[PDB]
């Protein structure tokens, strides 16, 4: 099936066109993924200058096909089954007391690379609040994601809340809303409702002079 496209180490390209309050920017990302361990290792660069948001607010947007699916549930794996034709991923993210993101993304194979292309638009943000005022710590507090099949769209939806640590105290809520649909026409594994558990560690690279993000991530399903 598609599951076989991930048996070993795959390369990962992430491209991101964004516009937040008219602050326009871009992020490109390279890395690889090993679905057998749901291990992601990734570097992201603001190839346009300084990132007008804090890196953590883009972690979610910046590949759930790489999550390690234990043997007994390989049949619930929409993300690998949509491949290589891929899936669209649309999200809407509400930052409690600030604006929000609208993100479209195409997650397909291109040659041997898994490519996550993304458009991100944001409106209604306060220019001195925690997002545009760069007020969040460079840490990540993951949260599980409840995956639910959307039989009418032939794919899945999801709703989950990320907590962002606020410099000097507090947490910024980021209410997440997600649907995925398949791109190709093959059949797809519509899955039973389940969880995806993510641990995420953002580091820097001491030899990169651009505004950037090193990210190591693990995702496994249950």
């Amino acid at each position: 099936k598609g599951e076989e496209l991930f048996t070993g180490v795959v390369p990962i390209l992430v491209e991101l066109d964004g516009d937040v309050n008219g602050h326009k920017f871009s992020v490109s990302g390279e890395g690889e993924g090993d679905a057998t361990y749901g291990k992601l290792t990734l570097k992201f660069i603001c190839t346009t200058g300084k990132l007008p948001v804090p890196w953590p607010t883009l972690v979610t947007t910046l590949v759930q096909c790489f999550s390690r699916y234990p043997d007994h549930m390989k049949r619930h794996d929409f993300f690998k089954s949509a491949m290589p034709e891929g899936y669209v991923q649309e999200r809407t993210i509400f930052f409690k007391d600030d604006g929000n993101y609208k993100t479209r993304a195409e997650v397909k194979f291109e040659g041997d690379t898994l490519v996550n292309r993304i458009e991100l638009k944001g409106i209604d943000f306060k220019e001195d609040g925690n997002i545009l005022g760069h007020k969040l710590e460079y840490n990540y507090n993951d949260h599980q994601v409840y995956i639910m099949a959307d039989k009418q769209k032939n794919g899945i939806k999801a709703n989950f809340k990320i907590r962002h640590n606020i410099e000097d105290g507090g947490v910024q809520l980021a209410d997440h809303y997600q649907q995925n649909t398949p791109i190709g026409d093959g059949p797809v594994l519509l899955p039973d409702n389940h969880y995806l558990f993510t641990t995420s560690t953002l580091s820097k690279d001491p030899n990169e002079k651009r505004d950037h993000m090193v990210l190591l991530e693990f995702v496994t399903a249950d």
